[PDB]
């Protein structure tokens, strides 16, 4: 039926990425990962890599023992039988024709010679401590199904390490993928004289030191014939960071479906471009995902509902992002079933088949899906993040953003208030960075170790660059959503200045236009409808503003039509202007600062619309749990002391919940096509 | 005093770089290219390479014949004594051990293993003709300095080859900087079978044909010992198209300059951007003389001396053009002295020192120089266009061209004119291609043939990849070229109709505003002024657009500070509004109709002033002598038909003359600082 495993590929892309997501989040907070070798999920490894106290504890399947056993004790008994092995026996790599029967010696050695990392002072090229826990709990997965020939008890003095938070100090750089990197994880095992660790709270420790604090009973370990290669000779490190790397890029790949729509939200943007007919016309599952999320939000958006009850499309940034986002969830979620498989793989060499009672050597060690998958995945890490640019641009530009101000300005003066226009700067730098990181590792394979590695993956290199992507994509996210919280709260400014307008621009006709000017109310009205608030708001008398302009111009356009009436000063629309013009002058520019300083207060006349809205999560996360402030050049805040909050938040996980919220009560399918 | 040659190197960067693109451009017209060794320049390599029939002859030195014999005579004389040297008894590269006695064989077996091109059918893997012209001038120009130990006899016979047009066809990959193409050459000179050859009309010649058309007598050569090795042993095909590239970026360079100033011509830019004060405070000399070059181009002007008879500060796109080219200019100058320093080097191996008596072994095979600066040089062109994009984007938008209409359409209706529209989505594509190709290719470097190179230049791939981008760039040159000279006639139309608006609301303010309203004829003049003619003259008296609306304003102005003037229908301004608008509304639309159709036949009350400015040149040159024409809704023709006029001109080199005439009167000095 499916005797090359597509069929069972296939199947794990079933279901949509919101609730593979949501599932990841559920394995991410468990309290336990217990490992058997074949169940290891990205949010698992990201969940243990955590150095931040959440009590997560790993714990060793009992039922993989038996075969752990067994392929250690074959190694022994090969070892004593005289027979001539592979990494037991022989030298390694390209000088395997070295013979030795000091098996113990060769794997001590083996750890001697790949410490050749460089730490120097500073922690700059040590390997962050969170990528060394994740690898070491993918090591241990690899190493749990029984084919590699090496010692439980090993297993279970790693398994201490990561529950007592005592982890060995690994160098940044010197793997092509894992030897080099995972040797420093062997040589704490074994107790080398450099070999260190850090302690919870940062102290370095000796082995002695790590094994105590650790609980490691017994002395450091004397490694057995194949057990120092079996330590080294894996992908751990590259898939371990891709891991952790994929788990926070699904979770920013949901945040930027919903900023799309939070944006489309706040440009007033037209939702027929999430109709499901477009999307489902073109067949591609991210897009219609997309689609349908971003359909989801404005469906139960009050801005969208007031808009009914009261250009025909939008520019691409908007319009487009479900066609934008589509393919590069896609490459995520596939790049993570990637990643998923490699992390539950035998990634060791040679393999001991007890079954069969032999070795089979071979090149389960070649971490190509980590070079691909990071490679691809920091592609659509850019595609999300230029996209992400191209709405940011839109909406602190008052040509594009339908009467929001130019740079979402907070201030009553915007001569001292430039708003975002700071951020917008660092919004290009954070995008030409990422332009840039998504260059390929993997084009750039050397022909290594005397042209025995005459390809190789260059998956952790790759993990790395994915890893600095997705900290520039926080940057963006984060820069994003705390200008779309201001936006927000620019929308609820205008609807109640603009109320305010309306209601003094009526009572002040109602008086002093009584004779037939009594007509024209319905257009000065009209003019205050159509007219941007922030056009004229910051001196809505001026002169030159265009409402007291296109008031004027409604005064006398009624006068023209006025006909003969117009001719007696008695009923002569052109002679009420000027006392219109002081009646209204005289009025308004109080009742504008009365209706906003009742705003500041929380006393608004008009309730902000965000509160019934499906996005109100996100925003009320930010705005009042995180206690962001709204930005303005009345006070000394700047933006940058607000997007820490927000960025330490979204660091430490904070956002996914109120970015799940916004979504929970979507049933997973488009709107009916109405 | 300088014995390591920084010193004379440092000698050739001195000068402007204008003074150095006129050298070029005088060298390469003259009539006769005479190698000896030591003087050929990118010019001439350029001048060679052209298969277009300027009848430019190739002629040896006779004072290299000495020289060329001594060492050929040295390596003969090597031979009979029984010596071992190696590529002459000896087996090539990685397998140099193995040794013979049949010299003659030898070179005849490195021929036929270094043609392992492949061609297939058409012409898509093939080395294009006029490249083919340049690596064979540069290997002449390599073994004329003596040191290569081949007969001056197939010097001469490839000679003919070029100065009749007869050319060997080469494989267009294959090398990493080049035996495997300079094979191909040397098949042709010894007959090989599968040797084959094009004629000037582009007829395939066998090599009895092509010795018979190019008037090489006594037969196909027989390689003595060493001269197959000479011939292949060199970088003259990665250096030949290097110089072919880079004399056509030191002349894109300089249009680019010359645009950057016609831009701010029609932009209506402050000259100010190109005081000498702000440029030399920098130091940098690239951008002191394109800062110098546009200033000449300003302060002859016709549009800035207009206007000073009559926002402080411009976009990026222009204000920082200096800036932004100043080095992309010393990088191209820069890379251009590197080759022609390669151009003329010996590359071969050995080099036979006969004042010696000895090979010296080395490795001047190796193209770096190459590599380098054709990576170089292709970030430069990627920035030129770059920056040429941001240029053209800003031409056609609007919102940043002062007054110039949206696209440039051209025609009467707005609405079925959309200008430049397709040109400009097509010069981001243009743009985006050139930023791709701009990332490196000598970054790339294989350990290759079994290891022995284990590090190469890949220096032709880079000159391909650098010629691919100034073909872009060439493409992007002509868009906007003929996007200024639309631009100038709009300006040209603009002052025209904006002159005959002016005299038709003069003349009817004059008629029915005679009582006081006459005050007011200098305000409503000061309307026209100021508004942006293509604002509305598609329909001047529409009650929409800006003209009628602020006309009708100021009359409006005027009538609320009439005072009880304004009480008596005799004297009240209000009350000749409807008079006026309806005056105005029977006289405009035939007035501007009839100047335009005026200015469509030649006859403009108003001439184009692009007449007296420095830039006339290269206006003159596309609009007038090439015909290219204003394009219009109101006709059939494309955009495309016009660009085809400009780059088949620009390709033909024809662009350079007017290019140059626009500086002919500037001394290379900034004005003073006034
Ligand atoms: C080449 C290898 C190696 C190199 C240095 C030390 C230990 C092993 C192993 N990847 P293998 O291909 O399994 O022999
Ligand atoms: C390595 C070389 C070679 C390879 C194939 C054919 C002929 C020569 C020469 N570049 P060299 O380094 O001069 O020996």
């Amino acid at each position: 039926e499916d005797p090359l495993y597509w069929g069972i590929a296939a199947e794990a892309m079933t279901g949509s990425h919101l609730d593979e997501v949501k599932k990841m989040v559920a394995e991410y907070r468990k309290p336990v990962v217990k490992l058997g070798g074949e169940t290891l999920t990205i949010s698992q490894v990201a969940a243990i890599s955590a150095r931040d106290g959440s009590g997560v504890t790993v714990e060793l399947s009992e039922a993989a023992r038996a075969g752990v056993k067994a392929s250690s004790d074959w190694v022994m008994d090969s070892m004593n039988k005289g027979t001539d092995s592979y990494g037991v026996t022989t030298g390694f790599g390209a000088t395997s024709h070295r013979r030795t029967k000091q098996g113990g010696a060769l794997q001590k050695e083996l750890i001697r010679f790949l410490n050749a990392g460089i730490f120097g002072n500073g922690s700059d090229n040590t390997l962050p401590h969170s990528a060394t826990r994740a690898a070491m709990l993918v090591r241990i997965n690899t190493l749990l199904q029984g084919y590699s020939g090496i010692r439980f008890e090993i297993l279970e003095a790693i398994t201490k390490f990561l529950n007592q938070n005592i982890t060995p100090c690994l160098p940044l750089r010197g793997t092509i993928t894992d030897l080099v990197p995972l040797s420093y994880i062997a040589g704490l095992l074994t107790g080398r004289p450099n070999s260190k660790a850090v302690g919870p709270t940062g102290v370095i420790l000796s082995p002695e030191e790590a094994f105590k604090l650790a609980g490691v009973e017994g002395g450091f370990f004397e490694l057995q014939p194949k057990e120092g290669l079996a330590l080294v000779n894996g992908t751990a490190v590259g898939s371990g960071m891709a891991s952790m790397v994929l788990f926070e890029a699904n979770i920013l790949a949901v945040l930027a479906e919903v900023m799309s729509a939070i944006f489309a939200e706040v440009m007033q943007g037209k939702p027929e471009f999430t109709d499901h007919l477009t999307h489902k016309l073109k067949h591609h599952p991210g897009q219609i995902e997309a689609a349908a999320i971003m359909e989801h939000i404005l469906d139960g958006s009050a801005y969208v509902k007031a808009a009914q009850k009261l250009p025909k499309q939008d520019r691409y940034a908007l319009r487009t992002s479900p066609q934008w986002l589509g393919p590069q969830i896609e490459v995520i979620r596939s790049s993570t079933k990637m990643i998923e498989r490699e992390i539950n793989s035998v990634n060791d060499n040679p393999l001991i088949d007890v079954s069969r009672n032999k070795a089979i050597h071979g090149g389960n060690f070649q971490g190509t899906p980590i070079g691909v998958s990071m490679d691809n995945t920091r592609l659509a890490i850019a595609a999300i993040g230029k996209l992400m640019f191209a709405q940011f641009s839109e909406l602190v530009n008052d040509f594009y953003n339908n009467g929001l101000p130019s740079n979402l300005s907070g201030g009553r003066n915007p001569s001292l208030d430039y708003g975002f226009k700071g951020a917008e700067i660092a919004m290009a730098s954070y995008c030409s960075e990422l332009q840039f990181l998504a260059n390929p590792v993997t084009n750039h394979v050397q022909s290594a170790e005397q042209h025995n590695q005459d390809v190789n993956s260059l998956g952790l290199i790759s993990s790395r660059k994915t890893s600095e992507a997705v900290e520039i994509l926080k940057l963006m996210s984060t820069t994003f959503l705390v200008g779309l919280c201001q936006a927000i709260d620019l929308r609820h400014l205008e609807e109640n200045l603009k109320s305010t307008v309306k209601n003094t621009v009526s009572s002040v006709a109602k008086r002093v236009l009584t004779h037939p000017s009594r007509f024209c109310e319905k257009d000065l009205l009209r003019v205050v409808d159509r007219e941007y608030i922030f056009a004229y708001i910051d001196d809505p008398c001026s002169a030159t503003y265009p409402l007291m302009q296109k008031l004027r111009q409604t005064l006398v356009e009624h006068a023209l039509k006025n006909g003969d009436n117009e001719r007696n000063l008695s009923t002569s629309i052109f002679q009420k202007i000027a006392t219109f013009e002081d009646e209204l002058k005289a009025l308004l520019p109080k009742e504008v600062e009365s209706a906003r300083a009742a705003l500041e207060s929380g006393n608004p006349a008009i309730p902000n619309r965000i509160e019934e809205c499906r996005s109100y999560p996100l925003y009320k996360f930010v705005r009042k749990e995180l206690g962001t402030e709204y930005l303005t050049g009345e006070k000394v805040t700047s933006p940058g002391e607000e997007f820490e909050k927000v960025f330490i938040a979204m660091s430490k996980g904070e956002i996914i919940d109120p970015l799940l919220e916004s979504l929970e009560s979507w049933n997973g399918a488009p709107l009916p096509i109405s």
